[PDB]
């Protein structure tokens, strides 16, 4: 089994290729990482295993959820440090995710009802739905386009959420760059309709994501910053006409960031929509191999993401498509997802009513062992 | 086993509750019906089974896949009746699906090289393709939108073909109004952006499906006549702002055919998603498997007559759809493509062989269509 066969991931070594993906759960009540959140990583760590994070706030205007941690008060980095020491003693590596929702946010996650923040004013269309502290689901509202002046701004909020995350005791962190938010909202040519040195061409449209990789970099260091994109998912209208460029573009800056500073990053992360059901439909399966090409361009690590399986994630290790394979669903209901993909068990589903809900033990830590 | 429990589709008395569900396979050359498909249903029908045959043609402007069978001519009548023979020869019930692609089309596939022909002038999305004659997979292009009159036009095609089917010896037809073909491009507000009378509320998006179920069961009868539908589906666009409702407006629509009829229609058949939640929250998507079992249950619990589910089913879940009265008869596709012998593959709870994507829409008469091998 390749998934088993050990991995340097630059300076941590990696025992086994199964990664906790990123989940928001909702759990961290008031933005501030709780006890359940110790018991719900600690139930997943392995010895030598990699997990991420759920997003993680950088400032008190990147939340779109409700009681979703942050990491920019000294506050949340003393309760973060409790969890992060939990997860040590198992043996495993701990990233965390530094998130900033952008436009896909509500006057009831800003302070003093503040608009959210976004590359563009436009607002998510009625398609979309956001949720309610209430368990409702509202509209998304129109958000303020920030001047050029103020993206350094958020830049430095990325900056001193890394150096929180280190203080935490974390291994490093990852740059969410995907599923339609902040960063995304500047990548995909489908939102950003900027007319200053931040849009327009696809160059211009990478400056924001690499002044945030390269600030994050210069403050930690490359080889504890990992950086996720999704080019070809449509999530929260955030499409982009080339995908493939796009990915393209993305990748010749992450290896210029590589180069400048002599360090490779942590890795890439590529997340990938799931087509697992299209086989049943005459034409579903007409017709993107976007997930190699990345990979062959991009100079370190890789880790692949979305809809990957047992046999899955394995023929992507063999194959060389990937160094690493990171799950979601399957771990949300599997707390040893590693040992059953080892044992090649069966696995648990998945309840989706309990995602989000608060509840610290039921549908967060009560689902069974082997 | 419950799968194989008999079971009464109106005049028809099934043996067991496995259906072959209705595939493409490209094999009718030049949309004549071939000596392969024969071959091909022979040997999959069993005693006392159901089949449903692959799309067919009810127009010279109802195909956007290359070779498939038509059954608008005498002469598809024709061959169509070898076909019949050799299946009903083996004791089994056959049904052929009457298929307009409306907007899914090519101009290649067009009669002149017009353009196809549906309920808007929007084509299909650049994240969908076609399979062209030649083997790659093409851009849609943008499609015509109808009038009341050529709709009535098609409507007579749709009533034309069922009658041809029956000439043809077939025991009777389904209507293939699913994923985002000709019906479902008017039963869907994600396509059908019409100001008239077939376009807006859920009331006229419904009357174009109305219309074709009632010409076809005035013209052979209720119990000939099935009805396919899929109102939860990403294919070709086919997005809907409230999939149960619209479930529900077309189960109201065929309970009252079926009661001005005084006859019931031979099944309902509802194929489930083609795509599983990831968290997210769109209108119109299902949100968890949970949800997508309700939806089904909720139709199937709506409709006056039997009930037929479609997509992902294997032995155990097609076993406990019927053990819990969620569906009559379970239709598998792609295992009915690799296994000749799915009947008695599910009853001897035997292995199954794969099956080869590569070869669904080739034009070999064998290759990957009738050298499946048997237990
Ligand atoms: C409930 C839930 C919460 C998630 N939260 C995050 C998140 O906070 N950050 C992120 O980058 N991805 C998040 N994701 C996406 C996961 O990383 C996702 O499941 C993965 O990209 C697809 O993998 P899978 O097919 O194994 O589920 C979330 C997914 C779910 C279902
Ligand atoms: C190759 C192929 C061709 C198909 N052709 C048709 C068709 O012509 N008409 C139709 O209504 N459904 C068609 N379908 C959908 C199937 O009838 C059925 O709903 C699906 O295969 C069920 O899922 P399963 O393969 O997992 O059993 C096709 C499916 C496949 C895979």
């Amino acid at each position: 089994n390749p998934l088993f066969s050990p991995y340097k991931m630059g300076k941590f070594n990696l025992s086994h290729r199964v990664v906790l993906a990123p989940m928001t759960r909702c759990r961290a009540l008031n933005n501030i990482p709780q006890a359940a959140l110790g018991e719900y990583y600690e139930q997943r760590a392995t010895a030598g295993g990699f997990l991420i994070t759920e997003g993680t706030m950088i400032s008190p205007t990147s939340a779109g959820f409700p009681h979703v941690p942050g990491i920019f008060t000294k506050e949340q980095v003393r309760e973060w440090k409790k969890i992060v020491d939990v997860v040590h003693a198992k043996g495993a590596v701990i990233f965390c995710q530094l998130w900033h929702v952008g436009r896909a946010s509500h006057e009831v996650y800003q302070p003093a009802g503040a608009a959210p923040i976004s590359s563009t004013e436009k607002p998510i269309s009625n398609r979309w739905r956001i949720l309610m502290p209430d368990g409702t689901h509202g509209i998304y509202p129109k958000p303020r386009a920030i001047g050029t002046y103020e993206i350094s701004q958020v830049v430095e909020d990325y900056r001193r959420s890394a150096l929180n995350a280190i203080e935490a005791g974390f291994d490093g962190i990852e740059i969410h760059g995907a599923h339609g938010y902040l960063i995304d909202q500047f990548l995909k040519d489908g939102i950003n309709d900027r007319t200053d040195e931040y849009g327009g061409s696809l160059a211009n449209r990478c400056k924001f994501i690499t002044q945030v990789v390269q600030a994050v970099v210069s403050a930690i260091g490359a080889d504890r910053v990992g950086v996720r994109v999704s080019p070809a998912i449509d999530h929260l209208d955030a499409m982009d006409s080339n995908p493939l460029s796009l990915g393209l573009a993305v990748v010749e800056r992450l290896n210029k960031i590589q180069l400048h500073s002599g360090s490779k990053l942590a890795y890439l992360h590529v997340t990938q929509p799931d087509y697992v059901a299209y086989g049943q439909t005459e034409a579903g399966r007409l017709g993107a191999r976007l997930m190699r090409t990345l990979r062959n361009a991009y100079q370190g690590t890789f880790i692949c993401s979305g809809g990957y399986t047992r046999e899955l994630g394995i023929e992507a290790v063999a194959q060389g498509d990937a160094d690493l394979v990171s799950y979601g669903r399957l771990f949300i209901s599997n707390p040893d997802l590693v040992m059953r993909i080892k044992l090649n068990a069966p696995l648990n589903k998945y309840n989706r009513k309990t995602f989000y809900t608060q509840d610290p033990v039921v549908g967060y830590t009560d689902y069974p062992f082997l």
